[PDB]
């Protein structure tokens, strides 16, 4: 059992409405407003084949820029100094205004929406994950704090071989509905979250996806919000973004938190600049400067053991759901697999985002390409 | 086998992606672009609990309309007459720019389409569904005009029970997606559409669901498009319309042409404005003159043989997929389950949208306190 979730509209049953039940009353009043987050659906456009490149001032120290963009499989790339938007780019086939899911970056969104409840005293970091979610007693999750959460220092049984069906990011996604689900599979994500096992050791960075949707649990459990209610209010709706985002669901409606979140290259960089703008937003501060400061400073260095990271960043650490480079720029990210990065250049007082579709989530080689170009670009910016 | 159809992206192999291949390349690279078509997704608004009468001058001859609206489960109402919008009512928590699912309106919409095929030469309604569709040989669509599937006299074996899983109409849901899939179960909605039968005969008016998806894979053979695209290309992007529409997928991402249409009230309009400017939209001409005169002039009324239609409108009838009242008015209107509505006024220039969630899919008595509201409000537009 997992207890209490947000009903998916006022006065839903628990789990409703399902697939085999969206038409019937009293379902249908609000299925029919949302029908998308029941069946996958395409958008008709109104508007009735090309790149745009619009590489500005960076193009001179950068001649070979949009060469490198395509080599790394770029849809999106955007570049916003200060308030500006001075560097963009979208492949051919991508509109400017075009959402693109985020991977990971997804969990930056979500680790700020827990930063905003923090900041109201809603949620204390140093709690035990059971505070908050008491049916994670007798998983993983039982002993470890909120802020090992947030800084992925739990130690966790979770196959990472994506190839195996029995592996644990594989049973994620179906248990979600990003794959088909398999006969014996959790029946959403709240329950896949609780078979997890590990050895009870915490303080080692484990990046794992599980923690994020542990945090979006836990803000549903303190705020009553469905966390796609939740990103919204806490966040989104206070980017002044052109258009809204939107997050994958699971059969119960509960939104993906750590991988489906799907926007526009340029609301993207309101959230960046809402982080160098110390956590205030056009619509009202977001998170609490403290909250920016400590995402800036970097986790412990000691916990970070990931040579994927440390090969590159010697001095890298994650907290709060970003990745702190520790470079001499101090730049921090967020980052999704096959190429989407959030990267802050707070000595430029630059956001650049890169929304990319490499055709491999990860390899050594593409991380060096990614982030050849995103310290160059940063590089570019420096007062001269 | 049910032969070829449009990729769903430049280059795609037969049925790819799947729900457990989009994120590989290549398709990855649209699938990030366009996730909601592949797994149910939520908005997450960008704008951070009370209905929305605007009622107008038909306010003063309709005093109790607001109540009547409510009594028929009206989610939004919107009356064009002319070029002006001049009267409007939201429910509580659906806001004037929110979607609704249009059911059996989107008939309208597909048959639309087909009509601008024919007057591009590109259909010929005389010939024989088989020449745009051979594989439907063998099928109850194998002998039938495409005239007789747009005005739907073709007697089919389509057991209407929706209570019953063995019934066609549940099966024809699960094969597109609206229900979860049982064994045994089509594939696809292609798949579901030759599995069907009948004696033969034609020639009454038999309405039917399938008939539309029927049109919609013929416009697919016949243009190369996805139907989602042709019915941007030959509608939706000429309407100037303020959002684009919805429509749901099935896992070949087929549109649900026959049901699965989500619209503004407003943008629903502008399809009624259309007809009622002789076939022209603001980005040009959708379909012919003629074309929309046949519809305004109605079906053979001796086909029609609907009770559930003819106690209401004796004289009405069915044609290129609106309903005919044969009204003293001459009023048409595209009609789906649960109360949609676009409804046609030609004497006042008028066109009606009312998007609803009745509680049942259909009853005699929503049918009649629905009809009253049209023909009052028809009505009160005359002049005095
Ligand atoms: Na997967
Ligand atoms: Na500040
Ligand atoms: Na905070
Ligand atoms: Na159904
Ligand atoms: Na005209
Ligand atoms: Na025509």
């Amino acid at each position: 059992s997992t207890g209490q979730h947000p009903a998916r509209y006022p006065g839903a049953a628990a789990g409703e409405p399902t697939l085999d039940s969206w038409q019937e009353p009293p379902h249908n009043r609000w299925a029919f407003a949302h029908l998308g987050e029941m069946v996958p659906s395409a958008a008709v456009s109104r508007r009735p084949g090309h790149a745009l490149a619009r590489l500005g001032a960076i193009a001179a120290q950068l001649p070979d820029l949009e060469q490198r963009l395509e080599q790394t499989y770029t849809d999106a790339f955007l570049v916003l100094r200060g308030t500006e938007v001075v560097a963009e780019y979208y492949r051919a086939g991508f509109a400017p205004d075009d959402r693109h899911l985020l991977m990971s970056v997804s969990k930056s969104l979500c680790g700020t929406v827990v930063g905003a409840l923090v900041d109201e005293g809603r949620i204390d970091p140093a709690q035990p994950v059971t505070e908050y979610v008491p049916e994670l007693a007798g998983s993983v999750y039982d002993g470890p704090s909120v802020l090992q959460v947030l800084d992925m220092q739990i130690s966790i049984d979770y196959n990472e071989d994506y190839v195996d069906p029995a592996s644990e990011v594989q049973t994620h996604d179906r248990s979600a509905g990003w794959g088909t689900r398999r006969h014996g599979d959790p029946a959403d994500t709240y329950e896949f979250l609780t078979t997890l096992r590990g050895d009870g050791s915490t303080g080692e960075f484990q990046y794992c996806s599980a923690n994020t949707d542990v945090l979006a649990w836990i803000v549903e459990r303190v705020t009553g919000l469905r966390y796609v209610e939740a990103l919204s209010t806490y966040l989104w709706a206070k980017l002044d973004a052109d258009r809204d985002a939107t997050i994958t669901v699971d059969t119960t409606g509960f939104g993906f938190a750590n991988g489906g979140v799907s926007c526009t290259a340029r609301d993207l960089a309101r959230v960046g600049r809402m982080m160098l703008d110390g956590g205030v937003a056009p619509g009202g501060r977001v998170v609490s400067e403290d909250w920016v400061r400590r995402v800036l400073a970097g986790g412990s260095h000691e916990a970070m053991t990931d040579k994927g990271f440390t090969n590159t960043f010697p001095d890298g650490s994650y907290t709060r759901q970003w990745w702190c480079t520790g470079n001499e720029r101090g730049n921090v990210s967020g980052i999704g697999i096959h190429g989407q990065n959030l990267w802050l250049d707070p000595l430029t007082d630059s956001v650049i985002v890169k929304l990319s579709s490499w055709p491999d989530p990860y390899t050594e080689h593409w991380h060096r390409l990614q982030n050849g170009i995103l310290l160059d670009v940063s590089r570019a910016l420096d007062a001269v």
